[PDB]
């Protein structure tokens, strides 16, 4: 019993983290086979960061210019090359800890472990979501930039996020692990504001089903509804319209608690106009929206990573 | 900036889990040098979980009666000692991968991460804290026993929570890693019940300090109290009495932000009386307790680590 928000154990991605340092910046470094990864933003200076020429700055810099340091161990860099925003350096050591791996692409609504790195050392993971604006929410302080989100499956790690800013909201900005940028960023030292977020309506779904899976059930009802009537109300909301995909990935919830999805929507939709009645679901007093279905499934199942 | 329920890296803790295996009973157990440790009732049976005689239970058992795993590997075991509720298996091979780690006892209100595991797999790592009835409310379904809780300050892995089993509310049991049970619960399945949980006092003025240190203002007052007014208030909720030690500790983030930890108190207060009028702090609408003084700092400062 019980539910948590819970990341995946990262000691696979522990061992890729490294230091990037060029010139006075030193940032974290991704260190898979014999490439180390990191924001195309370590060359820049305070100078020439209001508008970067980053091809222009790149040529000019030397292999021995970038210095990599993994633990108390230096990386010689034989080659580097920019892949978007991404800084590509080629080491002449293969990681021997690169675990399996693949660069993924996720979809907003989807959730990811995130490893903040301070000067290559991992030092706290946790779980966040990709919000429909691009950004996601999470705990960065100054030196975390390169630090990587990752999802786990069976024993392959899914690098998807690596982090190079926050926004003046206080809320970050970073791209995949091919160098382009969730949403509509850049990585200058512009003026950058993100988008109106929605609710993730599909995970506040999924994290009701949890909450009656855990014995937490006052709010639900007799009634349902139609995709139709509840979007209605959705956008009125700011919840993201639900689509008849989203109600299929619904179905292992809807089957294993025995609430369809549209009895569901009823509930969730009352939650909206009458409000939570000053009680809580889950021990939380809002609808929580960090939630995918899978990562419900996953908890309440037991699966288990290599 | 940003405010997160954070973890620590579980890749010290991975290396260490083991699957263990007595007679029809599997959990997990934590391999550390040449000893694997486990909950004792992995040598129950059906019949012996009432009123269980581990002693009479333990001697009866030859070392090939436990079966160890580590991944692909099976570990032979070579002796066996109970230590309070923690058995303690002696193997032919330290483990390559022990970290660097102690074995510490918690008081309520202190966090740790748990590193939930299933078969001797790691499934996930999520924040817990101990509560004053000396349970915690974590996320374990069955087979979860011998999970580990843990902290790393530095290079060091201190240990100092061992799930053995869940009560009937939902919350959960343990030990520390000398087999000494938090609170007054037993490893027999006789009935037991937490007692009342209060809220953590110390930790939600921890962080609310949090949120002003993150730029959150609209819940701070001009008025101030004193500590006993403010226990009188703070009982009346079913929160944690705020003593003298928990004042001194809230000093450094006082001395941070320039709020008297007494003017927050008043603020508390305040929002206990009000609630929070739909809006959030810190991303939450409701009063966290689940984050030390020590792991504002650790958060909001330098933690590099």
């Amino acid at each position: 019993s019980g539910f948590r928000k819970m990341a995946f154990p990262s000691g696979k991605v522990e061992g890729c983290m490294v230091q990037v340092t060029c010139g006075t910046t030193t940032l974290n470094g991704l260190w898979l086979d014999d490439v180390v990864y990191c924001p195309r933003h370590v060359i820049c200076t305070s100078e020439d960061m209001l508008n970067p020429n980053y091809e222009d700055l790149l040529i000019r810099k030397s292999n021995h210019n970038f210095l990599v340091q993994a633990g108390n161990v230096q990386l010689r860099v034989i080659g580097h090359s920019m892949q978007n925003c991404v800084l590509k350096l080629k080491v002449d050591t293969a990681n021997p800890k690169t675990p399996k791996y693949k660069f993924v692409r996720i979809q907003p609504g989807q959730t990811f472990s995130v490893l903040a790195c301070y000067n290559g050392s991992p030092s706290g993971v946790y779980q966040c979501a990709m919000r429909h604006n691009f950004t996601i929410k999470g705990s960065f302080l100054n030196g975390s930039c390169g630090s990587v989100g990752f999802n786990i499956d069976y024993d392959c790690v899914s690098f998807c996020y690596m982090h190079h800013m926050e926004l003046p909201t206080g809320v970050h900005a970073g791209t995949d692990l091919e160098g382009n940028f969730y949403g509509p960023f850049v990585d200058r030292q512009t003026a950058q504001a993100a988008g109106t977020d929605t609710t993730i309506t599909v995970n506040v779904l999924a994290w009701l089903y949890a909450a009656v899976i855990n014995g937490d059930r006052w709010f639900l009802n007799r009634f349902t509804t139609t995709l139709n009537d509840f979007n209605l109300v959705a956008m009125k909301y700011n919840y993201e319209p639900l689509t008849q995909d989203h109600v299929d990935i619904l179905g292992p919830l809807s089957a294993q608690t025995g609430i369809a999805v549209l009895d569901m929507c009823a509930s969730l939709k009352e939650l909206l106009q009458n409000g939570m009645n000053g009680r809580t679901i889950l021990g939380s007093a809002l609808l929580e929206d960090e939630f995918t279905p899978f990562d419900v499934v996953r908890q309440c199942s037991g699966v288990t990573f290599q």
